[PDB]
């Protein structure tokens, strides 16, 4: 497949060159790797259907969710008190991607990382440069880890582990947090609590600050003010002199998002606070953040 590619040839020049790997053998793992004609139909896809909220929250608000996320947290709760402690990120919230992402470690992955990123990397145009990008820091962190590249698992496209890191947030934000030397986000659920949480202290989480509001609007016009995406445009300020009203009494000045929801019981408005935002650098979806931020608060609930 890749054993002799150009390309190929290319990205170990550039990885001998660097960032200091012996060409020899980095060739003698990519004749090892296999392109996957699957992965390539899974990312070739087109436009999906996007789901109403009213669809979207059951599929991970689930009793069966829920239930597993208790005892996740019940069979962790120390290393959870330990995140929580340092981090400055509730535990509810750890628990909670670590539940939306792998369903606590039930689908985890089913490719091996260094198949998934150069089937991508030198078969898929249209990001290839991304996924080069990710095969290298890949490398890079099994060396680091003394482990061998083949024995990594990964979505199809490179996402690791408990908490779905691709390759270059594990460099730059998984931590060893139970000081045994090792960073394993794949079986070793202390690394992936500790991981999630310096991910969300790094992209900005403020402890103590809440993550969304519930709102209503004056007019159907203030609807224009409907984010298209989750990146925020305006300060709260902005949004309510728009007629958005929050329930809660909250400050103006703080970058917001305002949604609208197809829920179960009717529509649904809702504030983005800046940590929701915090939330969506996880995975850039306003119905993700609101699926994460929900269940954290049922696994709160349920566990007492
Ligand atoms: C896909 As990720 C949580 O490493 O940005
Ligand atoms: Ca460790």
């Amino acid at each position: 497949d890749y054993d002799g590619s150009p390309q190929v040839a290319e990205f170990v020049s550039e990885m001998t060159r660097d960032y200091g790997f012996a060409g020899e053998q980095l060739m003698g793992l990519f004749r090892d790797v296999n392109r996957k004609q699957s992965i390539l139909d899974a990312i070739s896809r087109p436009a999906e259907r996007v789901k109403q909220w009213k669809e979207y929250r059951p599929i991970f608000i689930s009793d069966a969710r829920i239930s597993r996320g208790v005892d996740f947290w019940n069979k962790h709760a120390e290393d959870l008190a330990r995140a929580e402690k340092e981090y400055g990120v509730p535990a509810e919230i750890i628990v909670s991607i670590i539940g939306v992402e792998t369903f606590f470690g039930r689908n985890t992955g089913s490719y091996r990382v260094m198949d998934a990123l150069s089937t991508l990397g030198f078969d898929y145009p249209p990001r290839a440069d991304f996924f080069r990008k990710e095969l290298r820091e890949f490398l890079l962190l099994a060396r680091e880890q003394q482990v061998d590249p083949l024995s990594l698992t990964g979505s199809y496209a490179g996402a690791m582990g408990l908490p779905q890191f691709m390759p270059s947030s594990f460099r730059a934000y998984a931590v060893d947090f139970d000081g045994d030397g090792h960073i394993n986000i794949w079986s070793d659920p202390t690394d992936a609590i500790g991981s999630v949480a310096s991910y969300f202290k790094q992209h900005g989480w403020v402890t103590g600050e809440p993550v969304v509001s519930v709102a209503e609007i004056n007019d159907e016009s203030a609807e224009s003010a409907v984010t298209r995406g989750v990146d925020p445009t305006m300060s709260l300020g902005e949004l309510r002199a728009r007629g958005w009203r929050t329930h809660d009494a909250l400050r103006d000045d703080q970058k917001v998002t305002a949604m609208r929801f197809v829920g179960d019981k009717g529509i649904e408005y809702w504030v983005g606070l800046p940590n929701f935002y915090v939330i969506t650098r996880y995975n850039r979806s306003a119905m993700y953040a609101m699926a994460v931020y929900q269940l954290a608060g049922e696994i709160a609930r349920a566990r007492g």
